[PDB]
């Protein structure tokens, strides 16, 4: 049915719901043999991964690093100040090189478009490590969390209150797919892309679920099951903190929110959390899954390797989504 | 008896002499298994190693990562120019990060208090990998590189000369627990923590040794059975060059010093060393014992970390305290 | 016959033609049990590498990163920013330190006097990972990559254009040894090292292959079956590179290059690459070897690891040479 091995993960938009499931169920499995039966699986036995980061990161770093060795592969760690890239080296030249000493690549960048060379010009799958438009495995993180909290997801709607970024980008490129419903709320001026919205409306229409994109933080969070924000002022962005403070005032996540939200409402950010998005008393909230949803970063990576390099079949039932 | 697994280590005052023996019998075990017998021990397998350098290593470095590789497991460099922490985010929301990714951190920091939050926050071990206060872990590689050259440690003579910092504190936390006794000299103003000197003082009560404190070289050297110094600019200080190298005068240990000292004499010095703290007569003499120290860091964290993460027990006869 | 376990690797005028040529067979016969027949070979499990990088590196990075821990061992990246060397620390102390930490070194450094001085004060092997004045572990993929293309080496004409720089001092260390033969043209004031010319006056004679130094680009391609280049420019002298793009006008190699070359003629370049040395139309030909060369980093390296480290023997049949 689902073949994801030697595919890129660039977006979730190339990917179905029946595929998007697979990497779910997959992470499942592999969460509950290591994690609660104690399992020593070395699946990627043999294998290495190539980890380019042009910005910083602490969990997708982490994750990756831990999650990749954990199933006996070795992960390499490079940045800008080490390799060649940019400077002395062009990006074809560096995808040729990277295919054949290493079996897949994971790239935090800041243009797509340095994805699409790479998986154009390497032979071996390209994981997007975070890109300016899209961080689909956020996505797989998020949704693996609240399926482990509500026990389903198929009509739950998200209730997004922030910045028309990346994050906002790839839960657009997945939603309707899982048949759930979507609330937007950002700034006048700082909506999602007309692209990514335009396809996310299609996809709502074939799943017969609703995409709302408002300016009004309360009309995204009514009747939502989960609230989700982000930073302002995400990486590469630091010099529009004086125009983004002033341009999202209202736009801070409290219990005024929640209070709008529907009953069983919880709450999501793939962090790090500053204080501007959302108070102490929403993030440290018992309905706050931060912490959850930033340890199934973990599980989903090594979910996503493991369909991209192996013919690895989840033993564990298809969970319920 | 001893029960160390889950434990932080954060400092040696933390720890009884019972303990702390345990710990240097676990590393003579874990020493003569894998470097003398050529067994592979894959204790660590299946788990990960966070480890936070927020200051320069070698030694801790290599030894921490070169070792808990060598039982199997995975360690995980992390600086603060890759990571969020101190800028984009909280070491309370990054400790809780590092607990569902690893199942450990080391650090290397500035503040005591920082590695205070990493415990209090994580539910893994924090290992202190060198703050401004204490480095238990050294004072660890000191005393088991001792018992090797001696064939026990009670009645031993420590003989600090140089500035009260965070080695000579850490010796302060221990050196009586052994049976051992301290005298330390250091230039006026700038002496031990006032807190650490009364608990050494405590403690040699206790123990019944003795702890003597001056600002005399020779009158810290005389009868001692060994030498110790370090740098007199630790990390952190090198504004304050200028003012130490002129009132640290008079305090580099030379044979002048070991000619006041035990027959028997030998001489440590933590790394890295410069000219200023001891001549290169006493620093390359045969009886300095610096390279076998600097090794014994590596067989020392290995049993920190299979101590406070596994329920191995040593197979080795314990060594003569 | 061939004994080189223990051996440090420094330079290629260190080798006889029977030892470089016993690396080169156990490169094939690992890259064919591994690549080909997929063989997990833990050949150097329970080993560390201490990695010393003064200097950027995309394919030696990862080619022994990837390479050391494919044979089950664990590298360790150190960097200028993160070790004390140089500022707080002698490398004479540093040297002795790795000795008790890693089973061995590689460095790339800019003083070749630097890893003497490594090899002489460490008791582990010490691979030079590129100096200012040899780069070995180069030479070793790209006489790989030319007995893979050719099914031999002996008479096989080298045509270097460029800079008398590392790269051809390791070819003018090695050529001859093989029965090969050196036609190189650099600019006038851009010549090889006279020390190394003259031993490879030596070699040629004692080989009976012909060696020449030339100013005339045409004049070293006359009859060559490979074409090798590199950049003007290498890590350490960016600041000639306005006395150096006005001193190498005429040496880009193309196609009017490639006319006066044998009709089997090749290219090499051990990357990274800029316009400057030669056009996309040679670079990017099926005549083009830079890729191939680039992944036989990899295979030579493991190969030089368990040659220093271990007594394996090669089960492959002894290629042609
Ligand atoms: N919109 C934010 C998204 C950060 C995602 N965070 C993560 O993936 C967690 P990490 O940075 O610790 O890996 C931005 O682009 O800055
Ligand atoms: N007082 C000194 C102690 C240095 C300890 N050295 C080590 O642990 C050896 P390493 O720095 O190579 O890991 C300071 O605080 O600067
Ligand atoms: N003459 C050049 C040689 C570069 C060698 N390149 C390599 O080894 C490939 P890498 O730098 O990606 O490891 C110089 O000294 O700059």
């Amino acid at each position: 049915k689902v073949q994801l091995k030697g595919r890129d993960l660039l977006t979730l938009k190339n990917f179905t719901g029946e595929e998007i499931k697979y990497m779910l169920w997959l992470s499942a499995d592999l969460k509950f043999r290591i994690k609660q039966k104690g399992e020593y699986l070395p699946l990627l036995q043999g294998k290495s991964l190539g980890m380019i980061f042009e910005k910083r990161s602490t969990r997708t770093r982490l994750s990756t690093e831990t999650g990749f060795a954990l199933l006996g592969g070795h992960p390499c760690f490079l940045t800008t100040q080490d390799i060649h890239l940019g400077v002395n080296e062009s990006l074809t030249d560096t995808a040729r090189v990277l295919s054949s000493m290493a079996d897949a690549v994971l790239a935090r960048v800041y243009k797509q478009s340095d994805l699409d060379t790479l998986a154009k010009e390497a032979s071996i799958p390209i994981i997007n490590g975070l890109s300016d438009l899209y961080h689909p495995i956020q996505i797989l993180a998020d949704y693996l969390t609240l399926q482990e909290h509500y026990s389903s997801l198929k009509g739950l709607t998200l209730s997004w209150i922030g910045d028309g970024n990346n994050i906002l980008h790839s839960i657009m490129m997945s939603a309707a797919k899982f048949g759930m419903h979507l609330q937007a709320a950002t700034p006048k001026g700082y909506e999602p892309d007309a692209s990514v919205t335009k396809l996310a409306e299609q996809y709502a229409k074939e799943n017969g679920t609703k995409l709302l994109l408002t300016n009004d933080p309360l009309e995204a969070a009514h009747g939502g099951n989960v609230l989700i924000t982000d930073t302002w002022i995400s990486m590469g962005r630091e010099e529009e903190k004086k125009k983004r403070l002033q341009a999202f005032q209202g736009y801070q996540v409290t219990m005024k929110t929640a209070k709008v939200a529907a009953s069983d409402w919880t709450f999501l950010h793939c962090l790090p959390r500053k204080p501007e998005e959302v108070d102490d008393e929403v993030f440290y909230s018992p309905r706050s899954l931060v912490f959850p949803e930033a340890e199934n970063r973990k599980w989903t990576i090594m979910a996503v390797m493991v369909s991209l390099l192996t013919d690895y079949s989840p033993q564990l039932q298809k969970p319920k989504f």
